[PDB]
Formats: C-alpha cells, sequence, structure tokens
C-alpha cells in the first residue's frame, strides 16, 4: 500500500486504549512482553499527542537492543514514523538511512526517506 | 508485527473520513484512481460498522482484476480481513487460502487463517 498513508495515519481512540490497558497489566504484573510493548509503541507514535508520540519513541528505544533483525526492522520503521511526528527530523531521517545501510534496494524504505526530507524542508530545516 | 492486532484493528475517525473524502473527490472528478479506491477499501474493511465493511468488501472486489500481482496480494488480504469482520467466515477462509496457494511458506497468511477459524468454530460454524 502507499507509503504516504502508514506514516500520516493516526491510531484510532480504541486501539489506543486497547493496547494501553494490556500494556498496563502486563507492568502490573511484573512481566512485559517485547510484543505487548511494541503493540502499545505502535499506537503511540500514530498518536495526534505529542506525549504520546514521545513516549512511544521511549518505548522503542527501549526494545531496539532486545530485538532480533527481524523485530529490529520494525522498529527502526516506527522510530522514523514517531520522529518525523515531532519534526525530529533528523533522527527520523538517522533510522530510515539505518534501514537502508542494511536494505539498500528497500523502495518502501527510500520512500519514507522521500517524505521525511519533503517535509524537512518546506519547514525550511 | 501481529498478526492479531493488524485483523482486529479499528480503523479511525480521521483517518476513514480523510480517505473518504479523498474517494468521493476522484469519483467527482470522474477518475478514480486503484491507489485512493484502495486506500478508502483498507479503511472501511477496518470500520466498526457493518455497512462501511461491506462498501469495502465491494470496492476490493472491484480492484481485483484490475491489479498487478503484488497489488492483488494486499486486495486478497484485506478481503479477508473484511469478510472476517462480518462474520463471513467460509468466504474470508477462500481468500486467505487463495494467498497460501500463491505463497505456501507465508506464515502471516498462515496465523490470518488460524485466526479466522479460531472465531468460526468458537461461532459453532
Ligand atoms: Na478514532
Amino acid at each position: 500500500g502507499s507509503m504516504e498513508a502508514v506514516l500520516n495515519e493516526l491510531v484510532s481512540v480504541e486501539d489506543l486504549l486497547k493496547f494501553e490497558k494490556k500494556f498496563q497489566s502486563e507492568k502490573a504484573a511484573g512481566s512485559v512482553s517485547k510484543s505487548t510493548q511494541f503493540e502499545y509503541a505502535w499506537c503511540l507514535v500514530r498518536s495526534k499527542y505529542n506525549d504520546d508520540i514521545r513516549k512511544g519513541i521511549v518505548l522503542l528505544e527501549e526494545l531496539l537492543p532486545k530485538g532480533s533483525k527481524e523485530e529490529q526492522r520494525d522498529y527502526v520503521f516506527y522510530l522514523a514514523v514517531g520522529n518525523y511526528r515531532l519534526k525530529e527530523y533528523e533522527k527520523a531521517l538517522k533510522y530510515v538511512r539505518g534501514l537502508l545501510q542494511t536494505e539498500p534496494q528497500n523502495n518502501q524504505a527510500k520512500e519514507l526517506e522521500r517524505l521525511i526530507d519533503k517535509a524537512m524542508k518546506k519547514d525550511g530545516l
């Protein structure tokens, strides 16, 4: 599908609250999983609200050294998304260019790079 | 990420209205694209509302003979999602098993098949 649609997607209230409650439950139990932390962070970085996106970025950065290679690909993609949403354009490009270093022919990553750069330059940065 | 999360995702009000307005604009112009029709159908089949999901399924079935191979993969996946959401379990399984015929090692499709079958049997069907 469309990278622009995925990059600009806003999570629903219902899904954000569903995975927030799931994360809170595991944290209460003292047994947080990479899977649930990622599901919650995936919702947070797609929120309309700055404080949510910032929290989602922290949760993804926590996951990064714990992920297998196939997991880290997902974390880095949504770290690019989340930083883009905060106008952390430099960091967003750093994350996507890391992905491209490992996957130079990944044109989905290339399109994400274009969409971040377009926004950054539109903002005068 | 998680197939269960993707299968049960509810689209946000903002995205559904964004792509609905985009589709309406192209229809008004007389120039509907596969891309925009798919974006709108992708939101519709993730709606909470039956009439939306049904309309999204029609729009995807319209796209099926117009899609390249890589496009049809996306259409069939979200035809499985949409039919699952309507408790059209037979049709949902038909769509995912079509995907598996062409991609037998696609374990994401396999997990989608399990999640549809689990729901179908839980419903006594
Ligand atoms: Na919403």
